[PDB]
């Protein structure tokens, strides 16, 4: 509350560390569905169904330009990528499996780096 604060957690490396995680996600072999924004002209249904599209290139640009106020807003956009994928793709599809694999990969790196 006013003039009453928990001890200050060091957040000075968060930017660098989120960039590293994002690099590891970018270079994973199953990243290919997620590297670029879904082409809303060429994929029927996407625009109407997926209210907030997100992809790794968009996260990278937001990251690089100070548009994440903290590491939690960064994790929310990563999770959005996989939540969108589960909304639009069957579990038993190459893309559906890719999204489950990548979410696992991310959540481990996240826990190991920050928890």
């Amino acid at each position: 509350s006013m003039s009453v604060k928990k001890p200050k957690r060091d957040d000075s490396k968060d930017l660098a560390l989120c960039s590293m995680i994002l690099t590891e996600m970018e270079t994973h072999e199953d990243a290919w569905p997620f590297l670029l924004p879904v082409n809303l002209k060429l994929v029927p249904g996407y625009k109407k169904v997926i209210k907030k599209p997100m992809d790794f290139s968009t996260i990278r640009e937001k990251l690089s330009s100070g548009q994440y106020p903290n590491l939690e807003t960064f994790a929310l956009d990563v999770r959005l990528v996989f939540d969108n994928c589960e909304t639009f793709n069957e579990d038993d599809s190459d893309i559906g499996r890719a999204g489950h694999n990548m979410r696992k990969y991310f959540e481990k790196k996240w826990t190991d780096t920050f928890k």
